[PDB]
């Protein structure tokens, strides 16, 4: 009945869920203050950036060396990682003194000559080690190695002081908090430990953060740890609802009134202080001792927090409370020990509470970081309040994981301290310098020399000699097929064509009308058709009946039904072409079944099915390949475009050649339109020394093995299953998505061109890459993201590259026909990966530029088909 007075009497200490989570929202925007440039300098929680990048995976391994310095004792620890699977860290550590006497110099003097000492009696002395630095309090640090005490740089001091020596040297050093200390050893231990926390005689706590939400620090990319110095939460009066006359009495009783406010009320420091001053008051207002007090009972300390610690830890807390009391001078009853006793659980309870309220916050905010629903997280644990109290921890465990609902939160103890926690981030440092140049030293198989290049050109000019000529065309992979295309646009076409575009289920029938004369130009109209799934499976006969009407369709849908017209073709098909208006169906492809084709004129095959539908009876002049018609296309802008390109879900070339260099066509006078099939390029082994094993894994699981290996080098799917393979290839070997592979990562073809073009050109913080990742099923990490837009870039770059070099060739080939030097010519282009990718254009143009300095290539956009030049080649043909 004590207990319920005591409770009616301390109600504003006990803190109901709904005020820890309006605490826990009061945190979250000191942290957004502190972070934030226009509001930190005024923020009371300083959200101090400490230039830790990253956790500790597991891996790190070395010898690194660490000092704590508390001042008039330190220790100087030797840290020795292994990586054999247990994360078992060895130490040594030894503690010196500083007297009075130790001026700056002297001092630093004095803590490397101990370092000296305890290398020379470690053995250690001609090791180059790192060097942690732990310390209790902030400091101002804008680097890992620096900070000022607040008066000069102590890494500056204990570097000079080392240089005075001469007798060893030290590698890189780190300056971190002892929360962060706290974190890392942790984070050793347990990957998903993100949080230091220390609930000491002091309380802090630190935690990963996003570089996004660093304003202090330049650059948006990957995570930075922030101390954030949480005990001066309050210190501006945003807690002062929760603060209570003796939090204000301890506060005007310390050595620095009005700071650290929030740390007074949760800390070990001032928690048995605040006990004292609740029975003083108490038993002034003649609630306890029949209102008698003792000499020791008003002197300050007196009432210790071990004392706390001790009357709710024994099974008696009312006889150990009886005695803590008697020490006091009191003579006390049974009522008075048992609101003693009580007074201690609110008192501890509050600063349980209050550490789970502001824990709240940050374990919030990395789940917003991270973005997904639940979040598994660790926190690293340390200080005396947290580890003696005996009730603390749970109280604390408990209400965290209330206030969280959307988290499953591990505690995990810290039992060495601050020593390895920094030496562990010089580790963690190594591991992320042995980390890039490992996946560099993969990625540089990707990057080549611009010597390199040239002998890629080379070897696309022999392959284009070889396909010429009547000797190797059937052995040349590069086949240089005769399009019987050979003549290119005036100002003079007029009229109306039309193109039939066939490849796939849904052909496209479209009108193209030209304007002659300067100005003018072309415009379009297509409809789309699908062939039904029976259509297909059937007979040839019954598939171009179904085209013919379509065409019957269409132009009745222009309002043209009954006119005669010329009409372009564009097949995409495996194709031997003899003619301009002949071709013979190979293979079917793309999946039709359709009997009766193979071995056919595919325009027999058309001519035959327009002869049947009793009005039709239009004329079929061309068969042509899409990038002819390409190449045709921008003729009518520039009279001066001598080839075709198209980077795409394929890639393919085009150029006019001298009807002298192909051998395969009767006649030597004039020019033709010669179809690389350049895709082909590589095929017979030539690329193979430029081939990495990502290139040979791709090649080996498609539906065309030892087939168009070029082209998957420089374009379609194949990129992002060249990204795929490489990021597979990391993340076995612990440089990507810590070591483990996603059954979706697994997947073929989750990496496509529209995502490898956003991921590209995605910059600062990088929430396009990540959200990309997150929505293809995988790890959105930040440092994740870096990765895969490196990946992404150096393969789109080698594609843009290798493209520039072959398409080099091209336009010098097509100038020692003609015993040219300086030439102007231009190159329409098409294709998806062109238009939409970032880089890929500016790159190619700059190799062409660089591997053909004789040669001024511009290169004029063109699309709308491919099948739209199947009706300009028509008009064209039908020029005479
Ligand atoms: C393991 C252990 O550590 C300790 S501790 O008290 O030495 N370290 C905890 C935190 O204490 C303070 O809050 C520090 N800030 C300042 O002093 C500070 C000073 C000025 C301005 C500002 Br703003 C902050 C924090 O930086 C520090 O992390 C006790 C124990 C134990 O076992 O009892
Ligand atoms: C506008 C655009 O066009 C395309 S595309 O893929 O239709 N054209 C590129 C090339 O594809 C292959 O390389 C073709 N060759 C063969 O398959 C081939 C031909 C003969 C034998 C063997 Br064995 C293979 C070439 O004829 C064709 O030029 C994609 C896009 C886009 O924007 O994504």
């Amino acid at each position: 009945d004590q207990v319920q007075k005591v409770d009616q009497y301390l109600y504003h200490m006990r803190l109901s869920d709904e005020t820890l989570l309006e605490i826990s929202k009061r945190f979250r925007k000191e942290m957004e203050k502190g972070l934030g440039a226009t509001t930190h300098p005024t923020a009371a929680v300083k959200m101090l950036p400490t230039f830790v990048r990253s956790t500790p995976d597991g891996t790190e391994h070395g010898e690194f060396l660490a000092l704590d310095l508390g001042g008039t004792n330190f220790r100087v620890l030797w840290v020795k990682v292994t990586d054999n699977g247990l994360q078992k860290v060895e130490m040594e550590n030894q503690i010196y003194a500083i007297p009075e006497d130790i001026s700056g110099t002297q001092l630093f003097d004095h803590i490397a000559e101990c370092l000296a000492n305890f290398m020379d009696k470690l053995q250690i002395k001609d090791k180059k080690l790192p060097l942690g630095f732990t310390f209790s309090f902030p400091c101002h640090q804008t680097k890992l190695d620096e900070s000022f005490l607040v008066g000069r740089d102590v890494v500056a001091l204990i570097r000079k002081a080392i240089q005075r020596r001469g007798d060893f040297d030290i590698d890189i050093v780190a300056v971190v908090n002892d929360t962060v200390g706290t974190m890392m050893t942790c984070g050793y231990d347990d990957h998903n430990c993100e949080i230091g926390l220390i609930v000491g005689t002091g309380s802090n706590a630190c935690y990963m953060e996003e570089m996004r939400h660093i304003d202090m620090v330049e650059g948006d990319e990957g995570r930075m740890c922030i101390n954030m110095e949480w005990g001066a939460f309050g210190d501006d009066g945003s807690l002062n609802d929760i603060r209570t006359e003796f939090d204000q009495e301890i506060d005007m009783g310390s050595l620095n009134p009005g700071k650290q406010l929030f740390e007074k009320m949760i800390s070990g420091m001032y928690m048995g202080e605040l006990v004292r001053l609740i029975l003083v008051k108490m038993a002034k207002e003649e609630l306890l001792f029949g209102g008698k007090l003792s000499p020791e009972l008003l002197n300050t300390g007196r009432f210790e927090t071990k004392d706390i610690s001790d009357i709710e830890g024994e099974k008696d807390g009312i006889r150990k409370a009886r005695e803590v009391l008697m020490r006091l001078g009191l003579d006390p009853t049974q009522e008075d020990c048992v609101a003693t006793h009580r007074i201690c659980q609110i008192v501890s309870t509050r600063s349980a509470s209050l550490c789970a309220a502001t824990l709240a916050a940050v374990l919030q905010r990395i789940k917003e970081n991270k973005g997904e629903e639940r979040l598994r997280s660790t926190i690293g644990v340390d200080g005396s309040v947290y580890k003696k109290h005996p009730h603390f921890a749970k109280r604390l465990h408990k209400t965290v994981r209330r206030l969280v609902p959307g988290c499953d939160v591990r505690f995990l103890r810290s039992e060495d301290g601050s020593g390895k926690g920094a030496a562990m981030v010089t580790a963690v440092a190594y591991r992320l310098a042995d980390q890039h140049r490992a996946r560099q030293k993969t990625l540089e198989h990707l990057q080549l020399s611009h010597d390199q290049l040239l002998e890629v050109k080379r070897r696309m000019k022999v392959e284009m000699e070889r396909g010429l000529s009547k000797e190797t065309h059937a052995s040349a992979p590069v086949k240089m097929l005769p399009t019987y295309v050979c003549a290119t646009p005036d100002g003079t076409e007029k009229g109306d064509f039309l193109a039939l575009d066939l490849g796939g289920t849904n052909f496209r029938v479209l009108l193209v009308r030209v304007r002659n004369g300067k100005w003018g130009g072309v415009e379009m109209h297509n409809k789309i058709y699908a062939i039904p799934q029976e259509v297909m499976h059937g007979t040839g006969d019954e598939l171009f009946d179904h085209i013919v009407q379509c065409i019957a369709d269409f132009l009745e849908y222009m309002g043209m039904k009954g006119v005669s017209l010329p009409l372009g073709f564009t097949f995409s098909f495996p194709c031997q072409q003899n003619s301009l208006d002949e071709s013979i169906l190979l293979k079917w492809t793309k999946g039709f079944k359709a009997s009766g084709c193979e071995g056919e004129d595919v325009v027999t095959l058309l001519k035959e099915a327009i002869h049947r539908r009793e009005e039709f009876d239009l004329d079929v002049v061309a068969v042509v390949n899409d990038t002819v018609g390409t190449m045709m296309t921008c003729g009518f802008e520039d009279p001066h475009c001598e080839v075709g390109l198209i980077v795409g879900t394929g890639s393919n070339a085009c150029y006019m050649e001298e009807m002298r260099n192909v051998e395969l066509v009767e006649g030597e006078e004039g020019r033709m339109c010669v179809n690389m099939e350049w895709g082909a390029f590589g095929d017979n082994g030539c690329l193979d020394d430029f081939r990495t094993e990502f290139d040979v894994a791709v090649d080996e699981l498609s539906l065309n093995p030892g087939k168009q290996r070029f082209e998957k080098m420089i374009s379609g799917m194949y990129l992002g299953e060249i990204v795929r393979n490489i990021l597979i290839d990391f993340t076995k070997r612990g440089l990507l998505f810590r070591g483990r592979i996603s059954e979706r990562l697994k997947t073929r073809g989750i990496f496509e061109t529209k995502f490898l073009s956003q991921i590209e050109s995605d910059c600062l913080a990088l929430l396009q890459v990540r959200a990309i990742l997150q929505h293809l099923g995988l790890e959105s990490t930040c440092d994740d993201s870096i990765i895969v837009k490196e990946v992404c870039t150096v393969v789109a770059r080698r594609a843009a590259q290798l493209c520039g070099a072959g398409m080099a060739a091209v336009v010098d080939r097509i100038r020692e026909n003609r015993g040219l030097d300086a030439l102007k010519v231009t190159v329409g282009v098409d294709g998806t990966l062109y238009k939409l990718h970032p880089h890929f254009a500016k790159v190619m143009h700059e190799t062409v530029k660089d591997l053909a300095p004789k040669c001024d290539v511009s290169f004029l956009q063109s699309e709308d088909g491919s099948g739209k030049g199947a009706a300009l080649i028509t008009a064209v043909a039908c020029r005479i």
